[PDB]
């Protein structure tokens, strides 16, 4: 009985029980059995993905045949699970693991009623070179009885197939599929006190329910049954820990708090501070954006739809961010970030200056089959694999090639990134913003500082000049970064420097910050121009301020409370020591 | 235990014999008395003189080269009276008795036998501390037991604890016998520590009275050689000088990656390193990274399985790391 030597006789377990529940599998099985039922090609094969119920369907039709919901013809038969060491007991000697596997279709051929194997993975089999290269051994005998189920998914069996091309003209493929969300539940449900048991926790029934969802909305690398059980499994391990520490697994925050760990995106976690969260963010932005609360209010709004999920699945929130040069919108994008994940270089980046039509799109997604270089997802999905959440920026998108910034469509909507190797990504809560300098011409209208009615329409006509509609149409918002003009800056200086201050390595020699009249004019003419807008606010203030009092501290003439003041272009600041 | 009592009394009465081999190969000439030396011994087993339990230290070595009905067939034959049969196998061989038989599997009931922790393995030795302290008349420091252990564990990967621990034990005991009756007690360090780096290599356990004729020289002499580079002479000395006494993480090695002009040293370096470390430049394995695929790349290191034309694995890695353990 070589076969009890090697295989797994499913049938004695489902006898002795000791297997799930097979759920909303019996339509796979019945086709399984339909085939089985044939009167030649008896041979059909578990088909997909991995992670989509292919061997449950075998425990289900082992069950299904114990209890003789199967046609006379299966009515007595039993099922063995092979593959494994019949091809590689015989490690040594030429024929040996020919004859195991000859020795096993035998004793299946040979009146023990009917006895069908389960072929877990048929492509380990494959053929390799035919010339009795294992699953070679088999085809003589496809006709004889000796009744197979096999399982592959769709690369393996096309593999196989391809190199082959007599499996397929032997084996009756049916689909294997996940199941939809409600049915990945009933699935979960069925496996439920399987993990309730194992782990001492119960799992609420809403928490199966999550997970479902949760992993069709979280885990496109995994198929549900897998990608929910995972998120339940992963889950109910967290709460044991709980449980020995001193339960349940809760759908609101097991699940959660499971997710926001294994991948983060900030929208599965959702924190429940209400009375400050999605509301304080616009006074941080505001400290580092002075003025412009109009870009602060466009980003908090798409915040504030993808927390508690009124943002669409498919619709990634993004903006494009017109304005006056200088404005500060790239820094908005970090401090956006900031606030998003607690991280203002959680971003990806590219430098659209660099995008031309002969190879930008590959630049950012990948070059494709048969092209040198597999740095698959080039700029792009290289990136989003790890972190699908990441806030993108796209610097003076303005100046990408028109193919490429049409490429980025998908991330506006319809979120199915793919990748140069024919790869889905498939992006939702991330948002995205582009850049571009063309509203500069109508904020320096200087009809007051904050755009206007119908200048800001100048505004959009001057993007439709170097956007197509197909893009523009499909932003959540596009923003217009506004002139900042003396107020402002006054402001911002004022700020810049506090806010170096806090950053400025220690806090052991502090300021005064008197920059009176003089310094904030200083830094108001001879930096903030309207075209350069606050990007000189920061350069005066560390060229001349942070450096020239940096220079008197690397010489130990500063110990306490740095002033700032100005010769009187020869103000260049020039500040005093402070011993 | 039987002896002992401290076994059901079922079993307790029953005596334990040691065969195989000479059992087998008395005879030679005369076809068949392979199955009269197994025979008696099937019969006298139970023969009103209590049951005796036979002892196959190796089944594996049973079943019969080729089969050929060598007698094996007596057991499987037999076996339905009692007739109690202990064995052992490794399990590897297990694997090989399965496939080979069938009938052993059924017959057997497979236990799976574990390697002791060091904490385990060190009560060990304790037991057995008295049988070294007597056979070789010198005696043995507690922590000396606690260390063979400890310092197997971590230095004698290819040999298992319950070995690896009285490997040092005995051979260190014996180093202080013969040193001493040649033309005292085992000490954790001086003796054990220092009996281990004899035996496996690493002079970190040597645990050298001088960090000068072995670090700073070091970097004199890397800088004397190599001139510039400073910075990753110490680099280096400081990453081998955290190796001394064991004292880096156990299960990384030092480790470099030189970046730079060419004709700056970068393999110079790593050849005088050699040129310290094992007063010989030539004892640095070289690895021909020059030529990779990734179809190649990593075979000719690590070589491959069975059924691949040729076996000889381990072209530059596995074949020279394990005999060089510190290389
Ligand atoms: N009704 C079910 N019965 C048994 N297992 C199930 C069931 N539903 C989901 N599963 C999960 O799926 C696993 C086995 O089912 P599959 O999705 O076929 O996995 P698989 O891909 O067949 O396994 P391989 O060997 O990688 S194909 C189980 O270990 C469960 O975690
Ligand atoms: N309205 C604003 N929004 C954001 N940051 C601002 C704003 N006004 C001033 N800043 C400050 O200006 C600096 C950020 O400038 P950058 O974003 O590098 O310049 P930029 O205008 O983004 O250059 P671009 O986008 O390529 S034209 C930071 O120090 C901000 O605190
Ligand atoms: N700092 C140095 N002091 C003394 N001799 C040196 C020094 N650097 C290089 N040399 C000599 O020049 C050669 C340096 O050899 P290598 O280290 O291989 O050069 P290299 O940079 O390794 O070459 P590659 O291609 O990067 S391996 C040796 O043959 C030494 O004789």
């Amino acid at each position: 009985e070589y076969l009890s030597k090697y295989a797994i006789d499913m049938t004695e377990q489902a006898r002795q029980g000791k297997l799930d529940p097979v759920i909303g599998r019996e339509e796979e099985i019945r086709s399984t059995i339909r085939v089985l039922a044939r009167r030649i090609k008896s041979n059909p094969c578990l088909i997909g993905e991995p992670g989509i119920g292919k061997t449950a369907i075998i425990e289900g039709v082992a069950q299904r045949i114990i209890d003789d919901d199967v046609p006379t013809i299966l009515q007595g038969a039993k099922l063995f699970s092979l593959d494994l060491a019949a091809l590689t007991a015989g490690a040594k000697y030429k024929g040996d693991f020919e004859e195991r596997f000859k020795g096993v279709l035998k004793e299946i051929e040979e009146s023990k009623t009917l006895i069908v194997l389960f072929i877990d993975e048929i492509h380990m089999l494959m053929g390799n070179g035919k010339d009795d290269a294992a699953n070679i051994l088999k085809p003589a005998l496809s006709r004889g009885q000796l009744k197979v189920i096999g399982a592959t998914t769709n690369n393996e069996y096309r593999s196989i197939v391809e190199k082959d091309g007599a499996f397929e003209r032997r084996f009756q493929k049916i689909e294997v599929a996940e199941p939809s969300v409600r049915q990945t539940v009933a699935i979960l449900r069925g496996l439920q006190p399987k993990y309730e048991i194992h782990h001492g926790v119960r799992i609420l029934d809403s928490a199966l329910v999550t997970a479902a969802q949760l992993a069709k909305r979280y885990l496109p690398y995994r198929r549900l049954p897998d990608s929910a059980l995972d998120l339940v499994d992963i889950s109910c391990a967290g709460v044991a820990v709980a449980r020995d520490s001193k339960q349940n697994v809760v759908d609101s925050d097991t699940i959660s708090e499971t997710a926001a760990r294994l991948t983060g995106i900030p929208v599965k976690k959702l924190s429940e501070s209400e009375n400050e969260k999605l509301i304080h963010m616009e006074r941080d932005l505001s400290s580092e954006v002075v003025g412009q609360m109009d870009a602060i209010k466009a980003v908090s709004n798409a915040v504030r739809l993808s927390r508690s999920g009124l943002a669409n699945p498919r619709q990634p929130a993004s903006f494009l961010f017109l304005g006056l040069s200088g404005s500060g919108k790239t820094e908005l994008a970090k401090k956006v970030a900031g606030f998003l994940f607690n991280d203002e270089d959680m971003m990806i980046r590219v430098d659209c200056s660099e995008l031309s039509e002969k190879y930008a799109v590959s630049k950012l997604l990948g070059t494709t089959a048969g092209y040198v270089g597999y740095d698959e997802g080039g700029f792009l999905t290289n990136q989003l694999q790890y972190k699908p959440y990441s806030v993108l920026l796209f610097d003076e998108v303005e100046k990408a090639h028109p193919d490429v910034l049409t490429v980025m469509l998908q991330m506006l909507d319809d979120g199915r990134i793919t990748s140069g190797q024919g790869k889905t990504i498939d992006c939702s809560n991330c948002i995205v913003i582009m850049t571009s300098n063309l509203g500069a011409e109508f904020i320096n209208s200087q009809q007051g500082s904050k755009i206007q009615e119908s200048t800001k329409n100048l505004v959009m006509g001057a993007v439709r000049q170097h956007f197509r509609p197909e893009f523009l149409n499909r932003i959540s918002s596009i923003v217009i970064f506004n002139k900042l003009s003396r107020k402002a800056i006054h402001k911002i200086v004022d700020i810049r420097l506090k806010e170096i201050e806090e950053r400025f390595e220690q806090n052991d020699k502090h300021y005064k910050l008197n920059l009176t009249q003089e310094a904030k004019d200083f830094l108001a003419k001879y930096g903030y121009s309207d075209d350069m807008g606050a990007r000189p606010l920061n350069r005066l203030i560390q060229n001349e301020i942070l450096n020239k009092l940096a220079l008197r501290i690397l010489k130990n003439e500063i110990k306490d409370k740095e002033t700032v003041n100005v010769v009187l272009e020869e103000c260049l600041e020039v500040l005093p020591n402070h011993e």
